[PDB]
């Protein structure tokens, strides 16, 4: 047999409209007009009556969704049905909130300080029960309480010693992730007649290398369940992953419900490996591949008086090829035809790019500049060729400065200087 | 025979090499040791070729010589060599990367091989470059070539030594040129090497200019050196005791700590009568008990002699302690009612160097109430020198602890909070910033603390240089700033530190006659094959002859050199009414900190307080003078004087004019005007002055001349030094010798062991004697015969060695101790060192440290993007914004404390010059640029690259700039605010990004400064190479990656690895027609049939989930 209660109390000397209707597969009770609950196993009533889901000031109550004209109003906390809306306020029904990009990890194993028959530690693994409003200054735990979540039913409450009572519990998730944020989902808040002031957990990440990283000390309240604590990380220090998850309080009121770590999808820091532009992670292989599915080929690439000299045999997708320049010529690279940064030593490397290369290097030849005074004066240098690499050209002293030699020609050599005048004029 | 030697006086001697050698032309080597003189000129040419005929242009050819760099601020001195081709369109110089030390031999070898040009000082490799390609000359030229040795054509000549100068025909390699370092003449007759000069015969190959103008050929000692016995301080320390070994061999050593009585004397002021003291017995008698009792637990013991002095004038007229100058107050009337402390001192006239002298003061305002004389102080030794407290505070309880404070500072202990609350600025190399020997306080075992007025671990809190959570701070020392009732002791790391500067300074103070033990151990120069050669240290004292009152043996040096300071100095000038800048600074060893910055610690021929208040002091034709004398008239050989500042007008151009030596027979004798730089003295070699001389006379032209001190070294054997008796030592090994020398008086301290066995080890100690009395024995040295050790030439990193140079020489690239020197780096067996930061070649250990070699040190996984765009709030044309656009000036050297930010700062870097500077609206205006990058990217760090920190003369407190993040949205994400240290001069600030917040991208970065004497070079972000808040955006599970679309593909494969899935009695709704990577396909179970799961998702040809409908 299956029964559904009313949303409120009773209110004495008040007629009040009840109708359950069944159609054989679903049942549901409706209160003053309005549906108060269901199973299955701003507004407009036409009326100023309260209690019916529309105040006589045409408003909404609160716990309640109105729909249609006139205005039809039922409950939705708890229904059983998760509306578009409810995931950020009906925990009841939708569990827990997982923002869009994040995914949440329950816990998988726990260790608790005092394991027991009565208050087993390991109540805190897997999904917790989401459908338990916490209680505030409660008396006693007996109840259900140990039921879904765990506390230290072995330590009474200490008066004295509760001051180095250092409870822990550490919770082991099945799989490795970067954690994002901590859910804490509680089930007690701490407050108690004889200790009036609450409890502020500190919870401790321990990564795959056994290291403990603090995320400092926060309050702990009925109001901010699931407990949301941000992971603050530097980052410029590298991302760690993160296996086991400590909270440490002192409270012994202190119940948790379930430890849950929030992640981002994909793009771990195990992808943080060898695996750079030109290659795509690998599904589930521990390493990064560059071959799947692209067709990411680059044409073969010549450079006129250079030398190439390709990592690869074939210059295919992630293939990094060495150009220098040859004895003579100046090294001008590019990237993306682009004036960037340059290369101090003789060599540069290009990688292909889905069909093209990422950068352009030209072996233009060294220019020995237009010869002056500097070289040869009082002579006047009209030649044809320019002031190249190669590119041989004389000169002719003007009179009275008559020139005697054999040769009075210079030769632009490879290291970007004027040869030597084989002859100078007086 | 003893090697001979060429001297250059600078003033007209050069030399040429006749026509008859073909002068090298593709390629060529240099090798000359040379020892420079101090206050050579600028630039002193030591040898060079030049070419006549080109009168185009007249730098053809290469040059060698002594060079000033920098020489706007602080023209510090280096060695250079500057080459100019034929071809080449500019001259390239490479210099030297230390300020070249006068008064040394050096071996200065100069290598061209046609690509490079290297420049190696004693065979290690200072400098190397390679703009210069090709031949230096061509043939045709050839006969217009000339090298001249000494000096050029242009009257640059040069002043010190020369000798054994090789000119070659190929660039020789630097192992040959560390080979060729030994040979002294032992040349064959090779056919590569052109010349090869020992000045036999000057007229062999040279000849002299002018008329007869030609050096002097002299005889030099063949280089006796083997073991480099000049030790010196470190950077933050003031003597030997500073340094790391000797004050470590002081901190294991158990001997090297015995007991010593030191004497000290407590003045006590008396009336004519005998009543009315300045501190009444029982007082004296308290604080002597109490000294005595708290450091009897340190092997000292002090010994009181209080002095009674009857003097009803003094004892009437109240004494002031660090006051600057019955009811009489008039400075000039003798009847005044008030005396300075060291007026006392000088009226006194007691003999400080047999006692502690305590002198009582009154110190009204009572934060530093001892005032102590430091050991490295000059008047540490003197009648002006001493302990100065506040009488009433001398022997009360709670007013005891402050004697044992100054006593410390007596023996040279620094405050425990030197390197955190006494610096000048946050860039100051010698900040505690870890527990080390050489920074703050010199102790490793005192932590770092700062200022504090009470005891107890200070909190985290407004630091002055920037630095909080001080831990395990020194609360309780005796050197802090803690209360008398929570100082207690000692640390056995400053105990130390005391008893080395007993046994180093205070020598005097103590009765017992225990010669000074040699601090360090043994140095093993060689092994033969069947014995071995050692050398020590000379004892820590410094001094070489047995002390006698009342003789000159505490000045002699090994040679029986007498070697003094000025004694007695005077002026024409009236001196300072306010007593700074007075001759009397001018008296005893050189006491200035820094060269060439105006201290009040030296000679300055107008003081004043404002310049050009008095009309010009020094006339025209001689100038003003400063008259020292010498307390030993002798006839010298060598004089020495510390100029330490030199205007700016008078660059070395005469600021000297004269220095008049003085007879004892009256006569004169000028040496005509000298130059002079910062940080090398000013030394000149007296030749055949014939005759004794007790004083000098330094001329000078300039109103900021700051003459330092002054020195007289005495020609070898002088008269005083014969009587003196010299120390002798005792080698004893660790199996007894079979006879034992009982005294090695060996002027070169060697000792050649032939007892030896192979395969054995054995263990050697000095052991100094003084006539019958011996000393503590110094470190053992251990030595298995037939293995290695240190100085053998093969690097055994077993034993702590890094590099093995077969010398025991520093300055050489590797450390005395086989240790690495500071930025240098040895190669090969043999260890050949090198100038590695700047030498145009970034290496794998070059890049996290050489900023201008190999860049900005970019972490593995990361990328730094550099500014595209930048603004400021204050742009001009002599100050633009736009600078720091691109990648910064890495080769640019930061600068603090500069009144002036024009000196090219704004070629390389901005900062603010619109504004003015603001004496008290400083806090009123608020600067601020921002940089706007190409390709927004995550933020990961910000880089910020600076030129200054921000600090002015006036305000000792350094600059905090607070940086701004602002995101594609136009959003200000603060960072913080960081303090501005050239320490870490790339600014590396941390984003600090909560991993629940998405991540954005940064746009621009904003960074604000208070001062405008910030200067940036540069601003970047250092990002991931991958990642992206794209991948983020939308890439779900079967999403690789799509074109630029910040979304990544959602059919890239894997669209036909699941096969069709069959479920009995269950119905089928397939969203899409293939059951592609993570197609949904909702199963329905009919009527009847219970569901059991384990929508299913495929994934790589598998199936999530499990659906059966039983
Ligand atoms: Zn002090």
């Amino acid at each position: 047999v299956t029964t559904i209660n009313a949303h409120r109390s009773y209110l004495p000397g008040q007629w009040v409209y009840l109708a359950a209707t069944y159609d054989g597969q679903f049942m549901k009770l409706y209160v003053n007009g309005a549906q108060v609950a269901t199973s299955g196993e701003q507004c407009d009533d036409m009326n100023k009556i309260n209690g019916d889901g529309c105040s006589l000031f045409c408003r909404q109550e609160v716990s309640f969704n109105c729909i249609d004209e006139p205005s039809r109003c039922y409950f939705h906390d708890g229904d059983g049905v998760c509306e578009e809306f409810e995931q950020k306020t009906s925990i009841k029904d939708c569990g827990v909130y997982t923002p869009q990009g994040f995914l949440d990890q329950w816990a998988s194993n726990a260790s608790v300080s005092h394991q027991d028959q009565q208050c087993p530690g390991w109540v805190i693994i897997g999904q917790p029960a989401a459908s338990q409003v916490c209680r505030t200054k409660v008396i006693d735990l007996s109840e259900g309480i140990s039921q879904h979540a765990w506390y230290p039913c072995t330590i009474s409450y200490p008066y004295s010693q509760l001051a180095q009572t250092t409870f822990w519990l550490r919770a082991y998730f099945s799989q490795p992730m970067v954690a994002a944020a901590v859910i804490v989902h509680l089930v007690t808040d701490g407050t108690y007649y004889g200790d009036q002031k609450q409890e502020t957990i500190s919870v401790q990440l321990l990564d795959t290398k056994d290291q403990s990283h603090d995320l400092g000390l926060h309050v702990l309240s009925c109001r901010n369940n699931p407990l949301i604590i941000p992971v603050v990380h530097d980052l410029s220090q590298p991302f760690y992953h993160s296996q086991a998850v400590r909270v440490s309080f002192s409270s012994p009121l202190v119940a948790i419900s379930g430890v849950a770590l929030r992640s981002f999808d994909n793009f771990d820091p195990v992808t943080l490996s060898s695996c750079q532009r030109g290659e795509t992670y690998s599904p589930a292989e521990q390493s990064c591949v560059h071959f799947a599915c692209e067709k990411t080929d680059c044409p073969e690439l010549a450079v006129e008086n250079a030398y190439l000299n390709c990592s690869s045999s074939d210059r295919y997708h992630g293939a990094q090829c060495t150009v220098s320049c040859r004895t003579g010529y100046v090294l001008q690279i590019r990237r993306d035809d682009e004036l960037i940064k340059s290369q101090t030593g003789p060599s540069v490397t290009v990688t292909c790019t889905e069909g093209k290369w990422n950068k352009q290097v030209a072996c233009e030849p060294v220019d020995c500049s237009i010869p002056d005074h500097h070289q040869v004066y009082a002579a006047s240098f009209s030649c044809p060729e320019g002031t190249t690499f190669g590119s041989q050209c004389s000169f002719q002293c003007r009179h009275p400065a008559q020139l005697k030699g054999n040769n009075s020609l210079l030769t632009c050599m490879e290291d970007g200087l004027w040869s030597f005048p084989e002859a100078l004029c007086e």
